């Protein structure tokens, strides 16, 4: 079996991408944020504190003939940005782009933090990291991808994110029309539950490539690119007037500047991020200070190849017994 679904940016800055997902019988369609940095599938629902729902589409298990309460199971999750949610658990049928899993754990939110309430375009998250990070207790649950693996033609999914435009998540096959050149595969470590890999170096603009190992994670759920302070300082040093701002919490630059590209290494291959991808616009409406798309990971503890990096490539998440990550230009 295979599945294929279109993913669409939620706003003009590509702050996140939503993908339609069918839950229950008859189908209830919710727009979920596919997140390779977590492993919970959770949704706004009829059980969510009404105070904390502001325009989201909610899942109503009582209207699904295939929904079943997973008795005694609870979940609770906090993300790197300090947001959080918790609730109870149903199993139900879940389909993504024609690919159907029966008995998928659907985590129903009773409480959500303010960030989620404020974002009216995101009805929940679909986690695609490794199932060891799933927060359901006392019985840990498997991700959608792990449940689908048996039935997939090939145990892979691919992320083809667009720059200010729709893209595609595919399950079970590699679309050889979607990329140019060859795919470079690199080893993954599962020790922390993430799609963790080692980049082989970087270059700023047309400068010379610096060979140095950068351990990081491929995270579709994180907007920006977070790298070590040395690398990030080297990038912003090339932008006239760019500075790190404590009040804003990161590097900002004059909106009048043109940004250099950023290259990262995958084995012997090179992925180039166009400078325009790094512009996240004015810090406030009408400001001449713009927010940068490359930021320091020093306050985080892990380097994150988020959407800014991943949208520049065709990315293969290979969940074979020895997992690997593949990158190709497009």
């Amino acid at each position: 079996s295979t599945g294929s679904a279109t993913t669409t940016p939620i706003d003009s800055l590509d702050d996140a991408y939503i993908t339609p997902v069918q839950i229950g019988t008859p189908a209830q369609t919710l727009n979920l944020d596919f997140d390779t940095g977590s492993s919970d599938l959770w949704v706004f629902s009829s059980e969510t504190t009404a105070s904390e729902v502001d325009g989201q589409t909610i899942y109503t298990p009582s209207k699904s003939t295939t929904a079943k309460l997973l008795s005694g199971a609870t979940w609770s999750i906090s993300y790197g940005d300090g947001s959080s949610s918790s609730g109870d658990v149903y199993t139900d049928t879940v389909s993504v782009g024609g690919l159907t899993v029966t008995g998928q754990a659907v985590e129903s939110a009773k409480k959500v933090s303010s960030s989620f309430t404020e974002d009216s375009t995101i009805d929940g998250l679909l986690g695609l990291a490794f199932s060891t990070l799933n927060t359901v207790s006392p019985t840990q649950q498997k991700t959608f991808f792990d449940n689908a693996k048996a039935s997939l033609d090939s145990p892979v999914f691919t992320a083809d994110l667009g720059y200010h435009a729709p893209g595609t998540y595919n399950f079970g096959f590699i679309d050889t029309t979607a990329y140019t050149g060859s795919i470079t595969y690199t080893a993954v470590s599962t020790k922390q539950g993430f799609w963790e890999w080692t980049s082989t170096g970087y270059a700023v603009g047309s400068g010379t490539f610096k060979s140095t190992s950068i351990d990081g994670i491929a995270d579709t759920g994180t907007t920006l690119l977070y790298l070590p302070a040395t690398v990030v300082s080297a990038y912003w040093a090339q932008v006239s007037g760019a500075k790190s701002s404590s009040s804003v919490g990161g590097y900002v630059f004059p909106c009048s500047a043109t940004l250099p590209s950023f290259t990262f290494g995958v084995g012997s291959a090179r992925i180039v991020i166009p400078g325009d991808y790094i512009d996240f616009g004015p810090i406030s409406t009408g400001s001449s200070s713009c927010f940068g798309g490359i930021q320091s990971s020093a306050g985080i503890g892990i380097n994150i190849f988020g959407d800014v990096a991943l949208k520049a490539a065709f990315v293969v998440f290979n969940g074979a017994t020895t997992p690997t990550l593949g990158f190709a230009s497009k």
